[PDB]
């Protein structure tokens, strides 16, 4: 099945996405100047669910993996449909230092 993948830095407060494969940038519309750096939030709008936003906000605050859909939106303004995983990735001494997420379009 067709996927994207992203790494964000939890070292650093807001999550900021710091790698993208193509994939996220072709079905997004976004180039890497303006996906790395940014919290991956800027794919949301108006219809975005937030009790499913919440969901991720909590498991990242937790440091737990957490699985959700989500409207999303292209940088065209066009909207699709995101199941999106994030996962932990922990140093040895249990602190979180990346989240990793697979981004799947399942409008179908
Ligand atoms: C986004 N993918 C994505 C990938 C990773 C690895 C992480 C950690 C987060 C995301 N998000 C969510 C966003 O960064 C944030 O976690 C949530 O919006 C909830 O927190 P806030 O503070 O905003 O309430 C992704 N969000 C998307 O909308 N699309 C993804 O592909």
């Amino acid at each position: 099945l067709r996927h994207t993948f992203v790494v964000a830095d939890a070292t650093l407060p807001d999550c900021p996405l710091v790698y993208a494969s193509e994939g996220f940038y072709a079905m997004t519309g976004y180039g890497p100047d303006e996906v790395l750096g940014h919290n991956c939030r800027f794919l949301q709008g108006e219809g975005t669910d937030p009790k499913e936003v919440q969901k991720i906000r909590d498991a990242i605050k937790k440091g737990e993996a957490c699985s959700v859909r989500l409207l999303n939106y292209r940088k065209d303004g066009t909207p699709f449909w995101n199941l999106l995983t994030v996962t932990p990735i922990k140093t040895p001494d249990g602190r979180v230092s990346k989240f990793v997420g697979v981004q799947v379009d399942v409008t179908s």
